[PDB]
Parts: structure tokens; C-alpha cells; sequence
């Protein structure tokens, strides 16, 4: 049978460079002939040899084509894409991919833009009866109303990488952390912080009946799991199979697989919980999970015996699944 | 006039000739000059004046040019997505109109998905406090859970103009309802069928500060507010206001406003109601709403003093308002 992948990344999000890092770790274990195309930060896009020199410089600012590129996309059999954040992980590039009749990894539509958006996400998951930490909305230019005690965690609502994501201690701080997710998102959520919290993880595999991987536990000494910490080696550890009670690890993989059902995901997500004072919260799902050196979502497979060629393989394989419904 | 609006119309959607009906209402009324797009059955675009050859002949089997089209985007100032359904009010047009940064009229992408599936928007809307029927989700190729008893309502979960919905007495005709609606969507909505009930619309339009129409009632003959009913003229009552004492219009109007926040629409929406021995219940609401001769929205707002040009007019404002926001 005949494969050949596009493999898109890059994009305007801040997620940008953590894009780039993606693309490098899936070319390399990826077992198919795949050209990448890069999405430059000023939304124009980077083709053939050029895609290649951006991604060697881990930033591409600006690009060649204005959208919709002039991409030969008759020579591919499936699009990869591996753009995190804003216009690429929300659903409008997927949109594209759907009238464009090509297969394409990961979520469609409607499960990119509901698992992207902290508050939507969080509606729809504590109506199904998975256990989310207390939050409120806040739309840009309306005052907060937080019907609950600080410490708060403030982000974008469309935010990854813990970018513009603050842990406000005083309400005297709130104005400024609001200020500062509104640069990136114009909604935001302002989350009760718990506080001492555990964080774990769980990768997911599979078209809306998915395949959970081994819980994975991250830890870390900085204040919280933050840009630097993620991304920079050596600074996060994972535990894997994480140190959880017996059947604890069978909660997290059941909401796993229950949120994802529920959303409709189809290809992949990460999972990510919290756990404090013994008590499980679903912290989010991320349809495009990182692929980068620190990224968790290849070591949870990998400890489930999805080797990384075979990941990516099973990823390429379950876009024309749905495809060819 | 110097502002030139771009209407889409057509679609691979059941609803290809619903929305052609709508293209002609809406070219009949809109008082900016506006170029006519269409989206033939098979997904290849229509342009200029095969386009309205395409509306005189209210069907499109077959197109002409692959998308993306080789249509002039810096023409048009607003693009006024009318598709109906699948690949057009769900979120994918929105998606590319998003990447090729054209203001265009109507939600965005992540309230499109969410308002198309009726399963997920009754979640956020069961969520936020909103009255809804008692409904459960079936997925296909999976057993059939309904934790209350017939007569039921058999939908697919993204659809319009009551395409593949069947009105179910008994446990042994759910299989058959369900094949009909697994037809058109890989998921399925089982709802407690309401016996008797009337039928409130009201219309929404607005960005940040929704305003309501007057509401309206259906009312027919026919088993329920199926196709033929819907599209086939006189075959559908149209009563505008709703015979009903004013503390429920009221009502109807702030449920329709609330709903409209909470689901983050933006541009306009159809609102449905279910009004069953003295309880509300949102049915659903319609980014797109249809503006065949036979359809609600339009008249709505007549009636509220918001003539058929001044209204479009409007929407085409409110989405450069938001665009420039
Ligand atoms: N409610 C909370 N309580 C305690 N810590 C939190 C809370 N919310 C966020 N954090 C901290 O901030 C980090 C980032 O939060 P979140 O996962 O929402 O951001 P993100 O950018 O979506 O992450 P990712 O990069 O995985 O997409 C978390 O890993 C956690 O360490
Ligand atoms: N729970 C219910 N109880 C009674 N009647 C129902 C119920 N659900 C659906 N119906 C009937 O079926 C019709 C179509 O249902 P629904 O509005 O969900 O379909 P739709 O295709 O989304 O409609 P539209 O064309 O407005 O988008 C309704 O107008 C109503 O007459
Ligand atoms: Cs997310
Ligand atoms: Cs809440
Ligand atoms: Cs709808
Ligand atoms: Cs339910
Ligand atoms: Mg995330
Ligand atoms: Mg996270
Ligand atoms: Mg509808
Ligand atoms: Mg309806």
C-alpha cells in the first residue's frame, strides 16, 4: 500500500518553536516518506527545502505563501499536523484538511476546538461526571468573578505550554494575570490552584474508543510546571508506571478514555490529572500532543510497548480509518 | 455601495438545496452587491454565473473547480457563509475562512461544532442550567443505553432540517431508527419524544450583546416538523407572535439570550423551544438558520421592527465589528 505523509508545522500560536520541535522528533522515528511543510509565524507558509531550513533553525518568522499554499497535495496520502496552540490545534486548520478530502491525523473539528478551550472542555467534562477542579470564565474587558479563595491559576483559555498561565496568591495580583492571559486568548480561566498537587499523565490512542497508555507522573522543583520546565532537558521527570494506590491508575485511564469518548477524539490525546488530597481532577486533553526531547506522550507509550515508529505508524493508520468510513 | 459580500451557498450536506433557498432569500434582500459561491454535492466549487445557474436550478450535483477555489478573496469584504449542515455550519468553512483572515458572518469555529452536535451542546447547555429533554448518546456500532422509556426521538447528532430523524414508539423500531440516523452521523441522540408540545422560536442576533426577536410558534399537522413539512410551502404554520401569555415569551427570550452566551455564539441564531405541560425545554439552536421562504429567522425579526435588508445588513456589521475586535 502506497504512504506518503505531509507533515505540517510551525504556526502562529506562541507554541510556534515547541512546533518545530515536534516536527524534528516525529522525522525522525516517523516510518513513512514524509515531506514537511512549515507554517511560518507570520502565517505564511515554507515548502520543500525551505520547510527543511526553518525547521533547522528551530523559528521560521516569516514565510513564502500567503494561505491556502500552493502545495502539491495529490502526493500525499495523510497530513500530519503538528501545530500546536491557536490555528492548528482548535480546529481551523482541521477545517481546511476536512474540504480539502485529505486524511489527517488526529482530532477532527469539533473535538480540536472543544479540547483546546479550557472552559468549553470543562463544561462539557463536569457534565459528564469527570471531576474538574472549581473555575470561572473571564472574557477580555468584563470584571473577574471568582466565587472562590486564592491561590488561583489564571491562563489563556486557549493556552499550551503554560504560556501566559499565572499562580495568583493575592486578589490584589489578579488584574495583572487576567492582563497577562488576554495578550493570548480573549477568554480566559481562573482555576482554584491546589496546592501540594501531583500531576499525571496518561496518553491516549485510538478513534474515539481509544487505547490508554501507563499513568506517567511528572515532577518538578520549580513553583509550577511551566515553559522552562517543560522544555528545558533534564528539568521535568517522568515516573513511570507512576507510584499510585491500587486502582488508582485504573481511575485515571477510565476518565481518560471516558473524556475522550465523550469529546469524540479521534487519532490521539495526552491526559493530563491532578491529584491532591487524594482526589482525582482532569486537568485537560491535548489532541496534539508535543513530540519534542522532554515530551511525556511518547515515553507513555513507550512504556506501554508502543515503540515510537510503531506511534506514529498506528497515528498515520487510524487517520484513514476514519477516512475511509 | 463599496462593500461586497461574498455569499457561500450549497454545500455536500443533506441540506445542499436548503441552502440554495437560503441564497435566494438572502440575494433577493441583502442591500450590498454580493457575488454568489456554491458548493456543488460533489464538494467542486461553482463560480460567477455558473453559480446562478446552479440557483435557478435549485440543485448542484456537480462542480467545477477542487477546493480550494480559484475565487479572488480580496474582492470581498465579507464573506457570508449560507451551508447549511456538515462542511458549513460546523465549523470547517469557518476554520478556512479564519486562515484566509476574512471577516465572515455567524459564529465562529468552536460555537459552530459545538451548537451542530446535539449532544455536546446539550451537555454545555444542561451545564450552565438550561432546561433540556432527557436525552442519552449512542455511538455507532455500539449497544443502544436509553435510561427512560419511549416514544423517543432518533437523531443523527449533526443535522438539520429534521434529515434522518424518526419518531420512535417502540424499543424494537430504536434499531431501525438508529440505522436511519448512523445514515448521515457516526453518532446518535436518543431524546424523550414530548406529547403533546408546541413549538417556540425565537431569533438572536448580535455579537457581545445578543438582542431576541419576538417569539414564534410552529405548528402543523404532520406526525413532527419533518422535511416536507418544513420546505413545502403553506404545509407549516407560522405565527408570529407565539399565542402565549407574555411571562412565557419573556421567559422564551431570556432562556434564548442565556443560551446564546453560554454556547459563545456570535453574528445570529435560531433558538427551538419545547413548551410541554407549562416546562421549557431548549431544543436546540441553529447558527445558520435557513432563509427559504418557508423560515423563521427572517420573519422573526420583521416582526420586531428589523426589516429583511437591515437585518442582513446587520449581520454583515456585526462581523466586521468583531473582526476588528
Ligand atoms: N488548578 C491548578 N492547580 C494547580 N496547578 C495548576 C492548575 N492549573 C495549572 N496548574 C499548573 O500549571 C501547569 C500548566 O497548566 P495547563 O496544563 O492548564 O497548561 P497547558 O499550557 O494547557 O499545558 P500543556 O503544555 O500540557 O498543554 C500545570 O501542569 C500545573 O503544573
Ligand atoms: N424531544 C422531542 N419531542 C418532541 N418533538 C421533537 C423532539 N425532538 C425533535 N422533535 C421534532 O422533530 C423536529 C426536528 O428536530 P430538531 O429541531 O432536533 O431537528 P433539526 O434538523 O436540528 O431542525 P432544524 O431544521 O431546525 O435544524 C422538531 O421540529 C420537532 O418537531
Ligand atoms: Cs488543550
Ligand atoms: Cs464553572
Ligand atoms: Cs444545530
Ligand atoms: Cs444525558
Ligand atoms: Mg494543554
Ligand atoms: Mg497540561
Ligand atoms: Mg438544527
Ligand atoms: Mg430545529
Amino acid at each position: 500500500m502506497e504512504m506518503r505523509v505531509l507533515l505540517i508545522a510551525g504556526g502562529v500560536s506562541p507554541e510556534h518553536e515547541v512546533s518545530l520541535l515536534s516536527a524534528e522528533g516525529v522525522l525522525r522515528h516517523i516510518p513513512f516518506p514524509t515531506d514537511l511543510a512549515v507554517i511560518a509565524q507570520d502565517g505564511r507558509w515554507l515548502l520543500g527545502e525551505k520547510a527543511l531550513t526553518a525547521l533547522e533553525a528551530k523559528a521560521a518568522p516569516e514565510g513564502e505563501h500567503p494561505f491556502p499554499p500552493p502545495l502539491s497535495w495529490e502526493r500525499y496520502d495523510v497530513v500530519f499536523p503538528l501545530l500546536h496552540g491557536r490555528f492548528g490545534e482548535d480546529g481551523t486548520v482541521q477545517g481546511f484538511l476536512e474540504l480539502l478530502g485529505k486524511p489527517y491525523v488526529g482530532a477532527g473539528v469539533a473535538a480540536s476546538a472543544l479540547c483546546m478551550d479550557k472552559d468549553l472542555s470543562k463544561r462539557v467534562l463536569a457534565q459528564a461526571g469527570v471531576p474538574v477542579v472549581p473555575w470561572v470564565a473571564v472574557r477580555k474587558g468584563e470584571p473577574p468573578v471568582v466565587p472562590f479563595d486564592p491561590p488561583f491559576f489564571v491562563k489563556p483559555a486557549n493556552t499550551g505550554s503554560s504560556v501566559g498561565i499565572s499562580r495568583v496568591e493575592r486578589f490584589q495580583d489578579l488584574e495583572a494575570a487576567l492582563a497577562l492571559a488576554f495578550r493570548y486568548d480573549e477568554k480566559a480561566v481562573v482555576e482554584k490552584a491546589l496546592s501540594p498537587v501531583r500531576e499525571l499523565e496518561v496518553g491516549v490512542l485510538g478513534n474515539v474508543f481509544g487505547e490508554a497508555s501507563p499513568v506517567g507522573e511528572v515532577r518538578y522543583e520549580a513553583p509550577f510546571y511551566d515553559y522552562e520546565t517543560k522544555y528545558t532537558p533534564g528539568r521535568a521527570e517522568l515516573l513511570i508506571p507512576a507510584p499510585l494506590d491500587p486502582g488508582t491508575q485504573e481511575t485515571v485511564q477510565e476518565l481518560a478514555l471516558k473524556a475522550y469518548k465523550v469529546l469524540g477524539v479521534r487519532g490521539m490525546a495526552r491526559v493530563d490529572f491532578f491529584l491532591a488530597e487524594g482526589e482525582l481532577y482532569l486537568n485537560e486533553l491535548n489532541t496534539i500532543p508535543g513530540f519534542t526531547p522532554t515530551s511525556m506522550y511518547p515515553r507513555l507509550f513507550e512504556a506501554g510497548g508502543v515503540a515510537y515508529p510503531e506511534l506514529l505508524r498506528r497515528l498515520v493508520e487510524l487517520a484513514l480509518t476514519h477516512h475511509h468510513h
